């Protein structure tokens, strides 16, 4: 058959992995074993082919991302937790119960640390010391970061380290062995017993460490908080130094993949915390031979969950830690270029160019970044590879799960309104649009042909689909017409046939970018005009391509009186008397960003709009919101933006009434995005 082929770093872990092997091998999917030195190793054997996985330590998933090796995390350990259980812990630093120094007195002290680079054995620690100036160090040109902390504890043990001498002197083995990632006193529970043993005044370790080595003398122990005090082994969720991503099960990004999950997963059941084998996946845990513990799988693991494919290393860790873990490797005092000009997420040829001209207006500014799929921009800007985009109502919630919060939102009223008091409701109305002679009523849309912008939109869609499946109460949308056009959607489907495509080289039809035709208000009401019996879309879309306010080759002609819209139930209405016949009342389309960069990119954006708003110094050059009827960046509508109220969360924003529709909704078939980002963001 296909034998999974597992790597190991140790003999005792080595065993292990062989005993499983054994038992796995009339599994469809078969296991075999690859010992190696350290951990390194082994991921340059997986990326080399000649392994196949391996569980690494969050400050290691890290690595084996990084080229050549470019690793993905598959698979990620699962904890015991009282909120929940996920995929997390909690780093702590553990000392003796009576010894009397705070964190503020750390230096001169002993240490103990699992292994050099880990997270809480080391990351986390070192990090947060640097952080707070009790350990001194700039960068990397200042010193490494041993010799650093070499030079603030006396003695310690830091099972990786070779630069610094005194980094292994409270280590206990043979001399020529003793400083090891796998030495006795490495990892968690070896860093436990190093403490115990006295050879250190403090342990970093996690918060199950304590635990998983001496329950019944918890009492004996404290931990060491951050706000100076000390607080009970069992108070780590009120008393730790951070929180980080479970250890991972990283592998190439092939089409194997798919089969070890297969047969982790079977290895799961049979082997699991529930088991009753004799063999034990995940530990179990508690008091033991330090040497014994976390082999191939941490003791403290309960599960393996299976990591949504749009997942790679950088996206699993967080912004923050990833970029401690840089901090550490890069020196700082250069930056300053970077953080100071916004880089906005463009989509589409037609977007950048759009983008360009503004980032040559800006000189410098702002700077753009090309994507095809309005999803890229939302991962772009979680790596910080990105800084902002303007989303619809309906993206606007995907960025929300993903962590990205509404900073600024457009207004349509009055380019005079985004200073606002009283007057604070911002919104818009989506509503659905028919022929004058035409003969659809909303009742009869049971077989006509429609026109969407795109596919999880607020009015093209969201809205629209939404009265429907609360209707009927079904989840399948594409058989509801005899045929349509909603770009993202279906290359295959009846709502893809009265779509157009882009026109030339690779096709693009049904394409969610303004490549596609029929592609966003304007480009629905196109199809409408030239194509279907019903346009879903803004309340003021007909009066945008209509009135010479449109020179299309179709448009040109265009009045409306040859529209009228579908109200809600029964009958029809003029274009202009929306605000008594539209499908919905919906929030403001808005600018997203990561809650760190909140205050800079609300600054340098008041600061562009003030120099290219409907109404600005140099709009003559350039202007942020005019588009050719395509709504570039932004929608043609917005007469300005307003500040969205700091700590404003996207749910907060998208308003309840709307937000439930989309939360429900977008259960029927998430897209990939919205499973990796709901992972992240907890389960
Ligand atoms: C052991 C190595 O495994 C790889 O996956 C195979 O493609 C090669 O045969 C090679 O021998
Ligand atoms: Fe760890
Ligand atoms: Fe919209």
């Amino acid at each position: 058959k296909s034998v999974i082929r597992w790597c190991t770093i140790s003999s005792p872990e080595e065993k292990k992995c062989n005993n499983l092997r054994d038992l796995t091998q009339q599994e469809r999917i078969s296991l075999t074993c690859v010992q190696k030195a350290t951990y390194l190793d082994c991921i340059k054997a997986i990326a080399n082919n000649e392994a196949d996985a391996i569980s690494l330590d969050g400050g290691q998933a890290f690595e084996a991302g990084l080229a050549p090796y470019k690793l993905k995390p598959i698979a990620a350990e699962v904890y015991e937790h009282t909120e929940g259980s996920t995929t997390s812990y909690y780093a702590v630093a553990v000392v003796k119960k009576g010894t009397e120094f705070t964190v503020n007195d750390l230096q001169g002290k002993t240490s103990c640390h699992t292994g050099l680079g880990r997270s809480a054995g080391w990351n986390i620690p070192i990090g947060t010391l640097l952080h707070r100036g009790a350990i001194e160090w700039e960068g990397i040109e200042s010193g490494s970061v041993e010799q650093a902390v070499a030079k603030f504890f006396s003695a310690s043990c830091v099972p990786g380290a070779t630069i610094e001498q005194k980094l292994c002197r409270q280590c206990k083995g043979d001399p020529k062995t003793k400083c090891a990632r796998n030495a006795p006193y490495s990892g968690y529970s070896g860093a436990f017993h190093c403490l115990k043993d006295g050879k250190g005044d403090v342990a970093f370790v996690k918060h199950t460490t304590v635990n998983e080595n001496a329950p019944d003398q918890k009492d004996e122990y404290e931990l060491l908080c951050l706000d100076g005090s000390r607080q009970p082994v069992d108070n780590y969720k009120t008393c730790n130094w951070a929180r980080v991503a479970a250890h991972a099960v990283v592998a190439r990004d092939d089409n194997k993949v798919e089969d070890i999950w297969s047969f982790l997963s079977k290895a799961q059941s049979d082997f699991g915390v529930d088991t009753k084998s004799d063999f034990h996946l995940f530990g179990p845990p508690g008091k033991k031979d330090p040497v014994l513990k976390d082999l191939l799988f941490k003791d403290s693991a309960i599960m393996l969950k299976r990591v949504p494919s749009l997942m790679d290393s950088q996206l699993y860790l967080g912004f923050e830690y990833y970029s401690a873990i840089q901090s550490m490797r890069k020196d700082q005092l250069t930056p300053s270029p970077r953080e100071n000009r916004i880089q906005w997420c463009a989509v589409g040829k037609d977007e950048k160019s759009k983008c360009d001209r503004w980032s040559v207006v800006s000189n410098g500014d702002v700077e753009c970044t090309v994507v095809d799929e309005t999803k890229d921009c939302i991962i772009k800007i979680m790596k910080g590879e990105a800084d902002a985009v303007a989303l619809d109502g309906g993206l606007v919630y995907t960025a929300g799960v993903c962590g990205l919060v509404p900073v600024m939102a457009e207004r349509y009223d009055d380019e005079s309104q985004c200073s606002k008091t009283d007057e604070r409701p911002a919104s818009y109305f989506a509503v659905a649009v028919a022929r004058k002679d035409s003969n659809v009523n909303w009742n009869n849309l049971k077989g006509k042909k429609s026109c969407h912008t795109a596919v999880g939109r607020t009015a093209g869609w969201v809205i629209p689909m939404g009265l429907i499946h609360n209707r009927t109460g079904t989840c399948n949308f594409d058989e509801y017409f005899s045929e349509g056009c909603a770009p993202g959607s279906p290359p295959n489907s009846r709502l893809c046939q009265l779509c157009q495509g882009s026109g030339g080289i690779p096709p693009e039809k049904c394409v969610a970018s303004s490549h596609e035709k029929y592609f966003g208000y304007t480009g629905a009401l196109r199809c409408l005009v030239e194509k279907g019996d019903v346009a879903f879309i803004q309340h003021s879309t007909v009066e945008e391509n209509t009135g010479g306010k449109n020179k299309a080759d179709w448009a040109k002609n265009l009045q409306m009186d040859d529209f009228e819209l579908l109200c809600t139930d029964g009958r029809r209405a003029n274009v202009m008397d929306y605000r008594e016949c539209n499908l919905a009342e919906v929030p403001t389309h808005a600018v997203v960003v990561r809650p760190e960069k909140a205050n800079k990119i609300r600054d340098l954006l008041e600061r562009q709009e003030k120099r290219f708003g409907v109404n600005g110094s140099e709009k003559s050059k350039f202007m942020m919101f005019e588009s050719q009827n395509k709504d570039l960046l932004f929608k043609d509508l917005t007469k300005c933006l307003f500040k969205v109220r700091e700590g404003t969360t996207y749910k907060e924003f998208l308003g309840d009434k709307f937000y439930t529709v989309i939360s429900s909704l977008k259960t029927c078939n998430p897209s990939d995005i919205l499973q990796m980002c709901s992972f992240l963001e907890g389960k």
